[PDB]
């Protein structure tokens, strides 16, 4: 029954947004206090998963330093299991594992369009989930492969369900979100609604949770194909409208996910993960 003022401290980052209407954190550097919740997350001897995609040549270009970094920073000092999901194991870059760390890899049947390989692992988190990972894991996060871990990524990100704020909009009103717009999708959030504009590269919470967000947003993605619609960003605008829905319990400012081509303003404090450099003219294969 950790309480959240035991490990959270809005005051120590008064400059940006700490707390939303519905009363969940936003955590930014500062304000955790991850003593506290590690010697709370130990006692209770937790382990959290972390799930990656990677088809095609998003092997080779980011899987090995995507699972390095994240063997360095992801949870240390916690069992954690990293599952990986790839089209073709005999391209798996097998890198040496720290202590409690581990994995396991599996195959899966590469989607023809990139769009469907990026949306269809809502489908496949859900399975594993069903399958393993809720008897394996007490959290889980859900990641893309095409971004770096560079400090600390711990158990103050721990949550029921995880949002990730994106680095391009969280100052922005959201009628500057790039929200779906079109009413025929299962993903529109109309103008005037919305809190947040989160993005898809990271979310997490209990398996439980996690397989809501992919169940929803998985069948938002298929009822859109019956409509022969496609929602502007994907399963990230699906995502956005499950959390309008469905608020997140916890969200994580950008410095966990943040996009150096923008630099480094005075907000981004110690940044936990970073973009890697699109390359989709290689590690794509349609427009
Ligand atoms: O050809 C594909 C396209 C997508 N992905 C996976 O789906 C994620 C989402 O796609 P992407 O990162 O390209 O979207 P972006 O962040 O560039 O919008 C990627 O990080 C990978 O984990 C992949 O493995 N191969
Ligand atoms: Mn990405």
């Amino acid at each position: 029954k950790l309480k959240l003022s035991d490990w959270f401290n809005p005051f120590k980052r008064p400059e940006v947004v700490t707390m939303t209407k519905w009363k969940a954190p936003v955590v930014w550097e500062g304000t955790y206090n991850r003593a506290v919740l590690d010697n709370y997350y130990a006692k209770q001897k937790i382990t959290v998963g972390l799930t990656v995609f990677a088809v095609g040549r998003y092997i080779e270009h980011y899987l090995e330093e995507f699972l390095t970094s994240a063997n360095k920073h992801f949870m240390v000092g916690h069992p954690v299991i990293f599952y990986i999901m790839v089209d073709d194991v005999s391209r798996m870059p097998l890198i040496e594992l720290g202590p409690l760390r581990s994995f396991k890899v599996f195959k899966i049947k590469p989607e023809k369009r990139w769009q469907d390989i990026s949306m269809m692992r809502m489908k496949t988190i859900g399975e594993h989930i069903v399958a393993h990972i809720q008897h394996e894991v007490d959290f889980l996060f859900c990641m893309d492969v095409d971004q770096v871990f560079q400090d600390k990524f711990g158990v103050e990100t721990l949550g029921e369900s995880v949002a990730q704020l994106q680095a391009w909009w969280y100052k922005a009103d959201p009628n500057d979100f790039t929200y779906e717009r079109r009413k025929e999708s299962a993903a529109y959030i109309p103008f005037g609604e919305g809190d947040f504009y989160y993005h898809a590269a990271i979310f997490g919470g209990t398996p439980t949770q996690v397989l809501n967000i992919t169940q929803e947003c998985f069948k938002g993605i298929l009822k859109d194909k019956k409509n022969d619609i496609e929602a502007q960003w994907h399963d990230e605008s699906h995502l956005n409208k499950y959390f309008l829905l469905n608020k997140p319990t916890k969200i994580l400012s950008p410095e966990y996910c943040w996009d150096y081509h923008i630099g480094l303003p005075a907000d981004i404090k110690l940044v936990k993960m970073s973009w890697q450099t699109k390359e989709y003219n290689v590690v794509r294969n349609n427009v």
